[PDB]
């Protein structure tokens, strides 16, 4: 019997190998299969990957005439001792079990053990949307032992930076993924001790042109369209008056639609400043003609008892101010 | 064997230590890892944390030549006696189990036991939105024993206020978190007895300027824009008439969008009063010109058979009334 | 050992106490902790509560020198016999298990047993929205034994109406809860027999003023605003014409927003009648001026080859009809 | 002991009764408790019901002096042999387990067995929305044995059509349920053999008047309102021009709202044809006046160098065409 | 006993048949039952199917006088050795278990075994929406062994292309399914070795006419309606001015509604180009009349101190440019 060549009943597998002595080293390899989703409101991402472990245990040695290793499944895991890695700062995770548990075990004749499993994990990631939609985000995934400190278990990447592999077809619907690399660091708990921690890092970016076309183009078009009133005859009140209020209504509807399209992040972003500055420009364009009309009526009544200079100066002042605002805005936000 | 140094089979672990005598004291430490989400419609929040227990049991003592403690996992938990803390007023909760159960056990040679586990819990919190968006909310998390009254188990914070730790990077997308502290209180059940309860408290706040810019600015702009009609010549009926109805339409669309953006809380809030008062002002601005036009037509027909005084008085009355309303409103709602 | 004082191995716990004889009485107490949510589309509600059982079993008696009772947990439940209550007309439910099963057992020396557990349940409730938003709903929760008929198990409230307790801070975001009381009734199954059933009843109400302000106010304002056209000079066609169509557009947008705000209940409610009657009034106000203008043009052309009487009669007829409709509507719907 | 009167250890319950001989007949009864929900996008429905089984097994006979039957629970199910019915074409299902498994067993002294359980199941149903909202749907639920063909197990309704019962208060929020009946049929699998299958059928209908009032009324009102322009003086260009474009805008907003209100079924339905035909009529009403105005201007310029006939003919042609379209449409779609 | 004819206790079922020798061949058959849903944001699909396995094991042979095979359930699976197939690139999956596990076993007297189970699986699929709504997508489902390489287990389709069957009533609400076929390929893992993989492929298509009618028709209608202004008298400023701004508002609302209706794919698609080109045309139509009016006013003022040529040329230039754009667009996008 396979479980009789291995002396399962003769050893206490509730304790780590080398109990009471130096720490046992464990090597780790990771292969990333896919990135499933990302949430901007809850600030988390989902990943599916393969996790592998490497260690040696003399209690699992068996006599053999050659180097043929045996293979087992998740049923033997509950009997032998195995590491207890967990994902730090994770929200939820599970191990796939169809059509059975995705667990394998390979034992060398001298006692070397390979332990692999397939897992999906959701982890948190703090994001800053102040520079939206020109922002860039960085995320990380962390692995650590739960029960054993550095004095009992030593955790490291088995092959350095070569221990990380990624699928050729990994992609996201609305982000660009790049710059995968791994690092290590020591963690401290005030009541427990010191622990080793591993990291996997990557970066995300957006598509700029889509957001530009969807947001900045209509606002600029409406602002430029509001300047048309400066060239219409001032005597045509029933034509000059409705144009401004209709432009205001159009801008308000555009802003409402843009707000409805974006995720519910409740603080000021870069796009809001541009939109509301455009709204203020459209607002001032309406008061200009009211002032002009009042002055014309007062002059006519006084006379009773040619282009106005305000239009002539507005035709020059408004585009220059808009260009200056655009220059400052695009110099600040790169 | 580790489970033979501990006399597992020689003791009845179905009863608490010191059964039939004084209550056994248990100490508790908590470390908060993250706040996951918050719901304003269901009135609850989600938290992930570490929970630790401290107690002594002579039945778990083992002989040793030094102070080296043993370490175990969740498999030994089902055999020995452990406390039964639960979260009061919680909706749902679970213990993480990837890649295995996040449970540890450390036993001192003299019988002192440390028991720790990692858990995510969702708890209810009553909220009042009468002062939205200038409201402030307070939340609490409660811990209590389920089966043992104060005559059998005594629960306390092990190190007073030093028993609570929070992560350095805890944050929320739309709230500001502050003022973490712990308290204690006694609870009474009419059919069961008295129990000790522990509390963890914190406060939440919003970003005022975002809501101000998104809501109060356009309404004030539209109200000020409606006053322009008071300065246009009364003889230009086809210019005076459409302006009011278009302003009414714009205000209605703005109110509809604002209502669609907010969560579905079905009672009156502070913002609604401001919005509907602005709507009423815009409404009255339309009836003013109708009265003026009717009076002018009646006068002209009588004569057949200069600014009107109503406009002159409106130009002064409307802004003063709006300023008085703003002063009263901002004095009441701080 | 505790499980040896109780003769667990000497008795067949697969059969109820007093098997083959009279029915065994069981008492029930309930404490309501919170109401979690309510769905108007799926017609269900969620509740969390404590459930307690009382019965006597001589097979669990143990010798003792005093009245000290023993305490156990969910592990002993799988060995002894326990009642099998279930929730009738429920959709889903579960028992909390963090950090362990929320189950307790207390056994008196003479054999009296107390059995308590904590559970969350979702139950259906038929609702009628014909009188929305002035409707009132009544809901109930039902408890019954699954396997044992009244000839084998007798179920009753232990202390009558005093067996129901409710939390002091139970509340809902959009409803008012009142009138908790309990009743009993007998149930019949054609293929199984008769069963006892228990009931918990309560009532729900809404906030009227919020819905009034959000719906009835703008429609009335628009209807009153449409009457302004009756006082404008009939010769100002470019002013009379756009007002009606703009009012129609505003009313249509308001109705669309109100429909989008309400839940998807696909049959006629009270508010829809009011909204569409207002729409019909606004519609007729437009045809009135078309008739007036056609008559004026015909008269002028005939003459070629002062207020119109229609306006004079409309100024009186329209408000009277609207007031009559309001009186009838508010007399029918209380 | 109850489990010793039944010779559990003396029989191999891994094989069906009468193994190697004729098929064993099994009777089935069903009682429907409620219909929980229905999805028009995923095309499925949810149901909760009671399922009962009837068969005889001599291996479960016990000696008794009378006809008193014994009662058991789900614990005995794992030892004795039971049928293996499953729901064909189902997406997900589960058995209720609060406060324990909803399973009962009753065994007669001669070996007759009754087996009942409570289950919730979600099943698919193909739907056709071409005639929306005047469509009618039919759904079915299927029961079949998984492992045993007709040569080993014979499945039938125990009492014919009397085996189906429905709750008195079953209802849906947006559908009308009627015509419950049962049928039987034989199923064939190319690689396994023949199987018996049972069916439960019902029909669903909608509320016509709600959809009529919400959709067809405003479109007809707008189409009739667009005809007003035919009676206004052609010389009033600033009154004739805006009316058409404002009607077009109103119709577009109504269509957008109606599309937003309906579920996301991505193919043409009956309502879309009506809406777009109305839109085309409103579109043509605008080109009519443009042609009239161009002809009038050309005539005036020629003369420089009374109602137009087009209006006179349009006043007759447009309503007749609309009535003909309505007659054809309502004759085709019943 | 059935489990005593099979020598369960006499064999070590932790190792594959023929351990230490040549690979054991396993045959696979699949029957597709239904396609449940498809997500365009998460890029995945859900499928329900039957999975069957074929292999021979001499350790399960039993003596029999005829060719009668025995039948078992999921309880025997935990004792005998079974293959360990899993779904590659899957997100989540489960095995149905109502009213019991959907697992069957049939063993021939000579040791041939049939193993079948029912499973639902969700798998990822990369999609490209650049040609929306004229895009075409291809999807695949993959099956592979987890623990055994090609040197230990050989996987193949049992009957070639005849091993795949599909239900007669499989359909989707918004897609057309076609072209089911199977393929095979070898997979390599750098740290584990080589594996055999199986594929199931199919194609999806959309309904073109629905999207055409919903999107392209109103934009073309609005563009054609904007050309009407070229035929109105230039002296009617209060009629020429509002038409353009109202058309702009209508186009903006249509674009906002279309964007709200589509799924949140954040990059440029084919429809957006058409919509924004139409918007630009409508925008230029407004500047044309502003230029014409300014020139007319300048000429009149100069004279103080007939159709304009711009209109005559625009009437020809605008439709020709629109037709050229349509030809190029529909030649590029087929
Ligand atoms: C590299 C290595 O250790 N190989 C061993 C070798 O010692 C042994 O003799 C042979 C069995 O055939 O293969 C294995
Ligand atoms: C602080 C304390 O109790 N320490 C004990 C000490 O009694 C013992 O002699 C030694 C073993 O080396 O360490 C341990
Ligand atoms: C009320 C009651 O039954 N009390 C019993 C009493 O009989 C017994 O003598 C005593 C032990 O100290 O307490 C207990
Ligand atoms: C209908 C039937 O089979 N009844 C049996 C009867 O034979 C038996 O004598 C009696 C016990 O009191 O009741 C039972
Ligand atoms: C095709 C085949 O192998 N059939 C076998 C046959 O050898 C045996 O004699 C008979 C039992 O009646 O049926 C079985
Ligand atoms: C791994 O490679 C990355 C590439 O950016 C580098 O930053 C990092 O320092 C490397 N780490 C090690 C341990 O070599
Ligand atoms: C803990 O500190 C908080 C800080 O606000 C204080 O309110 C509270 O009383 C302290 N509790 C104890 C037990 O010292
Ligand atoms: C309990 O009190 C309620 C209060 O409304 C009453 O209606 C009911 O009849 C009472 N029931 C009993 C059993 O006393
Ligand atoms: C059951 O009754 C229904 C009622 O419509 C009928 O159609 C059906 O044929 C009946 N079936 C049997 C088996 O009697
Ligand atoms: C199966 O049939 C498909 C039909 O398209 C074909 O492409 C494929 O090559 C065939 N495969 C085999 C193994 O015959
Ligand atoms: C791809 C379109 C880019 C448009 C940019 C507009 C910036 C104002
Ligand atoms: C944080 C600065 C915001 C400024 C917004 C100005 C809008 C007119
Ligand atoms: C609100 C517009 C008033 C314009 C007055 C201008 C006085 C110079
Ligand atoms: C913002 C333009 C102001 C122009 C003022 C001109 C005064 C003669
Ligand atoms: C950061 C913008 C604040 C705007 C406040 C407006 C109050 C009416
Ligand atoms: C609770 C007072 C609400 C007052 C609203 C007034 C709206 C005009
Ligand atoms: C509805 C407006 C009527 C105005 C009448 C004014 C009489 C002084
Ligand atoms: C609200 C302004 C009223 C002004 C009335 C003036 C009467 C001469
Ligand atoms: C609290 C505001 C009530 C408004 C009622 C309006 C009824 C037409
Ligand atoms: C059930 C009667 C509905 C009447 C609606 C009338 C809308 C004009
Ligand atoms: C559609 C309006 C027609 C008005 C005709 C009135 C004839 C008295
Ligand atoms: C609904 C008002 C009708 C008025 C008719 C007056 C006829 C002289
Ligand atoms: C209950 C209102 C029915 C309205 C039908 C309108 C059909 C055009
Ligand atoms: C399937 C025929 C659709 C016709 C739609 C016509 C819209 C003007
Ligand atoms: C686009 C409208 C043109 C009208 C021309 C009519 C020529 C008879
Ligand atoms: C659709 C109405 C056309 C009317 C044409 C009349 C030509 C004299
Ligand atoms: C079935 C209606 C097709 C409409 C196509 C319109 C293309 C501009
Ligand atoms: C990728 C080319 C997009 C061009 C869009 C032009 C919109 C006017
Ligand atoms: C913004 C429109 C200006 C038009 C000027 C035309 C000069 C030839
Ligand atoms: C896009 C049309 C331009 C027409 C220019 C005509 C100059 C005489
Ligand atoms: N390193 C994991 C861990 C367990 C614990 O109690 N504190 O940290
Ligand atoms: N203290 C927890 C608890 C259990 C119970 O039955 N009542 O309260
Ligand atoms: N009283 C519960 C029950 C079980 C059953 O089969 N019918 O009703
Ligand atoms: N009748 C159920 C079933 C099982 C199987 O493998 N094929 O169909
Ligand atoms: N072939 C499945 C698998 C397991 C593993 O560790 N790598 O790939
Ligand atoms: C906003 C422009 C006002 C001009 C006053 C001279
Ligand atoms: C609402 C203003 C009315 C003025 C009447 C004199
Ligand atoms: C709807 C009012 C019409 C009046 C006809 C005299
Ligand atoms: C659409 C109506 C056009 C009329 C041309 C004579
Ligand atoms: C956009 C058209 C402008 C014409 C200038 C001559």
């Amino acid at each position: 019997k396979s479980e009789q060549l291995l002396r399962i009943d003769d050893h206490d597998f509730s304790m780590r190998p080398g109990f009471g002595g130096p720490a046992i080293p464990v090597g780790v390899d990771v292969q990333v299969e896919s990135l499933d989703s990302i949430s901007e409101v809850d600030m988390d991402f989902t990943m599916t990957l393969y996790l592998r472990h490497y260690w040696k245990d003399e209690r699992l040695s068996f006599p053999s005439t050659n180097n043929l290793s045996m293979t087992f499944d998740g049923r033997l895991v509950k009997k032998i001792w195995v590491p207890d890695m967990f994902f730090v700062h994770s929200k939820r995770s599970f191990i796939h079990d169809t059509t059975t548990d995705n667990v394998m075990l390979r034992v060398q004749p001298d006692g070397k053990v390979l332990y692999s499993l397939r897992v999906t994990v959701t982890a948190m990631c703090n994001m800053d949307f102040s520079r939206f939609p020109l922002d860039t985000q960085t995320c990380s995934l962390e692995i650590e032992s739960y029960a054993y400190t550095e004095d009992d278990l030593m955790l490291y990447w088995k092959k350095g930076n070569d221990s990380l592999k990624t699928d050729e077809r990994i992609s996201l619907s609305q982000f660009l993924i790049q710059e995968f690399h791994t690092t290590t660091k020591l963690a401290f708990y005030s009541s427990t001790g010191w622990y080793n921690r591993l990291y996997i890092n990557f970066t995300l970016r957006r598509h700029i042109f889509f957001f530009l076309l969807q947001t900045y183009f209509p606002a600029t078009l409406m602002v430029m369209l509001s300047w048309v009133s400066f060239w219409i005859d001032r005597r045509a009140v029933p034509a000059r008056v409705p144009l401004g209020i209709t432009t205001v209504l159009t801008m308000s509807t555009i802003i409402t639609g843009v707000n409805a399209s974006m995720p519910r992040v409740s603080y000021i972003k870069a796009v809001d400043i541009y939109l509301w500055v455009s709204f203020v420009f459209v607002f001032l364009s309406v008061l200009e003609y009211a002032a002009v009309n009042y002055l014309t009526t007062v002059q006519e009544r006084k006379e009773q008892k040619d282009t106005h200079a305000i239009d002539k100066y507005s035709r020059i002042i408004f585009p220059a101010a808009y260009i200056l605002f655009n220059l400052i805005y695009w110099s600040i936000f790169s």
